[PDB]
């Protein structure tokens, strides 16, 4: 049942052509819950003239009230205090007897008279909780809330076809008031995923200005409403309603002699997402719990927290996040930062390095070498769980259990053809190893786009790596190149997939149009495409995941405190990263579950925690979310 | 120039198919100078293992040295120490007499022994290596990255089509050596744009692992050489040539009874770039001296310096950046930084912010309200650049002249609805004004991608703006949202072009696959597509131009370097602010040449100057290039 809003009427000669918008297709979750739908809405606006008074507007506002209801609480204290002085000038004067007298002294200007008039107001605020009053104030404030020639929205609410028929003319009679029918996205899960859904351009907006070339080259008219961010933008091609076009031929007189249909119109196609709306809501809830499930232990300048959850075998996405500006602890939605923002993630990249170190014949599978502080001409890398002494024979799994920097430092040196000896100079051209290393990490999704079906993905900050070898070893340890939370997810995921990097997607399937049927027959499956397989043997592969188990299933394994065991076995790796806000830390967690046939994977990023890490426990987020899913 | 080289030989029951490989298209500057050519090359390769006593492996390397000459660039210090030890067990054991005993005493083990030896060998004795030794070694090191049964590369040697035969001998007569003929790229301007040009994959690697599906989805076999970095990857469709494909019918005895040719092959299409290389080579030269010209004044870890030069009509005429360490000398090529990297940029954003003012009628075309060291709440928190000088009267065009970083601050509030009053509250929701401002910036390129024809362009780090209006004011003054040098360039250039944002492109023209070396018939022209106009009006853009015109032709920043020289240049300056270690500062520069009929636009970015006060003539590099271009 495709709807009909007149969008564009052009007169040529005796021809008049008419275009009607039709509803876009819906966005639904992996189970069919409507996430984005459509609503027919009337929009009533005021357009305040050059010389239009306050008595002018309060009057229109009054007639406007006996005609539509408003929601109160946009009203401020000042709105009410001003409205009161506006409504009760006789009553208000009496409180300012001295000041009205000293207004004509010249003792005071109005600008300080008006401020004491506001100071003496209280029980008279209730003198207009006469809800009839607040209604008028509701409308009136918007009529004063804006630019002169610009029209101003007063109400955009659901309207029927007959409703608009009865009231539009009698709204339009009032000076400044216009009405229009509009298509508007409606969002049952309110604020959930809204960033990811993106918006469609307003009727005021054409095609958005900076997007002209973009939409004009694909055939649009500048008047067309289009998707302009994220999901509405990304799947504009399928979500869009192909508009109705009619060409009328006319008499001289105006009489339509003939009519032809250029396009009857097509209600947009419905898009299903990989997202389980419930899981989504739960994760946002757990993330808000966990963020101060520290009561700010110290973390009151943690400024971002990120979570991505995914099916590591088909790249389905079930995942969101949000930031924390704790000049408060008052959070916003940083939904998209999961694949649009770049963070130093530190030690959680260590599995990729070993893989890099395997395929270049730099270390071998099971390699057992020893570790201890390192010494160069100045430069002094101690790993940080023994910096001074205590020299331990350690293999590649164990190095991941402990998250031992010096093992990764030693492999890095071996990858440079320059194995460690105390007092060696740092190899001065590290171009070649750095390249071998990066291509290693690139294979599991680190430093390359994941390919996700959404706009604005970043691959991370990638600075020259030629003759600062310290940055080279930083890289082997996650303290040079910045990565993305989605990249981290793609990376564990390929480990759990026995080496298959898969292109993540929040797109699930594409169906055909209906106004009713919350199915709609299938048109397109959106597949999690295999991108490549790691250049490594199963044994090389298995070793990283054996290591990953015993960082979560073993004891000094740096993920026991959060993952020790829970309702299903979980393998992973973690990360603490030095950065400068003033000095602070980044905390990172990646994992997957269950070990024997994985079905979930996730990445976690907390930014700018104050913490040295024998105190902080963020991947309890990981533990809690994984419990919910599997039970 | 011309030819085919054997790539693939396939049997199926007396029917052999032979695929020969062809040269790629050339890359040229705007006037037709050859940047990237092809050369026909001999790939000498070592593949031995299992009988590796390594002493014979050196013997092969010794043998090989009598046949080939080697560039010695790649020899590391370690290479030399290991080799020196092997060459003089005599000399080394004479330095290890204390440690000799300890090994036999039992107190020390062989690994420690070898480790101590390595520290005792200094560079003075490394000089005892002969030029011929350093030739054997150069070969040797390549053959000791050697996995037992896996071929490593020794030399790529420009040998003719008809002397390959004479020398092809060295095949299982020196053991591991395999020889083969491959098409390789040639660079007659050395390293001068190498990153931008990019790389094509080795005949060994075929399609690189990370790129597998990307190229397999295009019908490539996995054995195909492909474009893997930058321009090589970007214009792969045009640059690659069509293979020569032969088909023969043998009988049982191998005798060719028929043959057919399916494709004779042809060199790939020639790519003409918009770059002028003399112009390109000058900027690098100029850019070089200009960072030395801050070696003096303290730029200790200024670690980045970038320049982008262009105009509307065709192209990126120029693009160089480098990066530095520790002023330790070391520059390393970072041209790709101009569009891939994200830098806090400062006041140069003001031109666009002043237009976001016009669009939302927060300002008028000429507007005069004045500057105060202005404060709000907390008990201290306030504003800009001098604390007392309550300065007056400024035009907006006067505001960019001074770079009045307070007129902007006022403008923001006046766009967020509530102009300044001394002692005012913060707005607590700044979503809407942040959005309009950001919109405004995207219009002139700031905050979206430019649309350049290279991979990995970043649009800058863009964090949530809702409820920290501390950050929202920074955005007015280029201190919340990082852009790229290219983004600045498209932006300044949008002003030069009277409000018309153009999509930069480095490709000028694609030419038909020609077999014989003159650049062939025009196949495609790569255009500077107008993405959009600002919905800022005729007179409103002209002010921003005048504003620009008057901080270059008097006001006091921009005079200190653009003190009218060769040039009616108009432009704008930016000083930023970075606490990423310790309070450094970013220094940025935009501007455009001959103001009447503008022919050149430029953008500059210096990162991490330790030096705040507005004294450094870093924008001289800017003034310099215009002298060249306008002769
Ligand atoms: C533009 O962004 C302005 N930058 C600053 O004022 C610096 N931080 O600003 C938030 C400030 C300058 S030095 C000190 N260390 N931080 C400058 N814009 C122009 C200019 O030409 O760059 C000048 C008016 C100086 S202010
Ligand atoms: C990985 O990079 C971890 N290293 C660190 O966390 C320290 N910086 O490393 C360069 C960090 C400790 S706190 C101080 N601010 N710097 C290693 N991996 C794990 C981990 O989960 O982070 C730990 C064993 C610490 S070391």
């Amino acid at each position: 049942a495709q709807g009909s809003h007149y969008k564009q009427i052009i007169k040529n000669d005796e021809n008049i052509t008419v275009n009607e918008s039709v509803p876009r297709g819906r966005i639904l979750d992996r189970n069919g819950k409507v996430l984005v739908d459509n609503a027919s809405k009337m929009a009533i606006t005021y357009t305040r003239g050059r010389k239009t008074t306050q008595s002018e507007m309060l009057d229109t506002a009054e007639k406007l009230s006996k005609l539509i209801k408003m929601d109160t609480k946009k009203i401020t204290e000042r709105d009410k205090k001003d409205f009161w002085i506006q409504l009760h000038p006789k009553k208000a004067k009496a409180m300012m007897t001295k000041e009205q007298a000293m207004l004509a002294d010249g003792s005071i200007k109005q600008d300080q008279y008006d401020k004491q008039l506001l100071s003496k107001i209280r029980k008279s605020q209730l003198d207009e909780l006469s809800s009839k009053d607040l209604q008028v104030l509701a409308i009136f404030r918007e009529m004063n809330a804006g630019t002169v020639l610009d029209p101003q929205m007063i109400k955009n609410e659901d309207v029927s076809e007959k409703e608009y028929a009865a009231v539009s003319q009698q709204l339009s009679k009032l000076p400044g008031v216009n009405t229009s029918m509009d298509w508007d996205r409606k969002y049952p899960y309110g604020d959930t995923l809204r960033g990811i859904f993106g918006d469609v351009s307003t009727p005021a907006e054409g095609i958005p200005k900076e997007l002209t070339e973009h939409y004009l080259s694909k055939g649009y008219s500048r008047n067309d409403r289009v998707g302009k961010s994220y999901l509405e933008y990304q799947y504009e091609d399928v979500l869009r309603g192909k508009k109705k076009e009619m060409k009328y031929t006319t008499d001289k007189s105006g009489k339509v002699t003939s009519s032809e249909v250029l396009n009857p119109g097509a209600r947009g196609q419905d898009l299903k997402l990989t997202i389980d709306i419930d899981l989504q809501k739960e994760v946002e809830a757990l993330l808000d719990k966990q963020i101060k499930k520290l009561r700010s232990q110290g973390a009151k300048d943690m400024d971002n927290a990120m979570m991505v959850v995914q099916n590591p075998k088909n790249g389905d996405i079930l995942a969101l996040a949000g930031k924390q500006i704790n000049k408060s602890g008052k959070m916003t939605d940083y939904d998209i930062g999961t694949f649009t923002s770049q963070f130093a993630v530190g030690s959680s990249v260590k599995g990729g390095t070993l893989l890099a170190g395997y395929q270049n014949k730099a270390i071998k599978v099971g390699e057992t070498m020893v570790d201890e502080p390192l010494h160069f001409q100045g430069g002094l890398t101690k790993r940080s769980y023994f910096n001074k002494n205590g020299h331990v024979s350690i293999n590649d799994k164990q190095a991941l259990m402990h998250s031992s920097n010096v093992y990764m430092f030693k492999t890095a040196l071996k990858l440079a053809g320059d194995p460690y000896y105390s007092g060696m100079a740092l190899p001065s051209d590290i171009s070649s190893p750095a390249q071998k290393l990066r291509r290693g990490l690139n294979q599991v999704g680190l430093g390359v786009k994941t390919g996700i079906d959404l706009p604005n993905e970043t691959r991370g900050q990638i600075e020259p790596l030629t003759n600062n070898p310290g940055n080279y070893l930083d890289l082997s340890i996650g303290q040079y190149d910045t990565y993305t939370p989605l990249q981290l997810s793609q990376y564990v995921s390929t480990i759990a997939n026995d080496g298959y990097r898969i292109q993540p997607h929040i797109g699930l399937t594409i169906h055909e149009s209906t106004n009713k049927d919350e199915v709609g027959p299938l048109k397109k499956k959106i597949n999690g495409t295999v991108l490549n397989k790691v250049n490594n043997t199963e044994k090389e592969i298995k070793q990283i995941q054996e290591g990953f188990k015993m960082a979560f299933n073993d004891k000094d394994g740096t993920g026991y405190v959060s993952f020790k065991d829970t309702v299903v076995p979980t393998a992973g790796k973690t990360g603490t990263a030095e950065v400068f806000q003033e000095p602070r830390v980044n905390s990172t967690y990646i994992g997957y579950a269950p070990i024997d046939d994985p079905k979930l994977a996730f990445s976690i990023v907390y930014t700018n925690q104050p913490v040295p890490p024998p105190w902080l426990t963020g991947g309890d987020l990981g533990r809690d979310v994984i419990n919910y899913y599997f039970k």
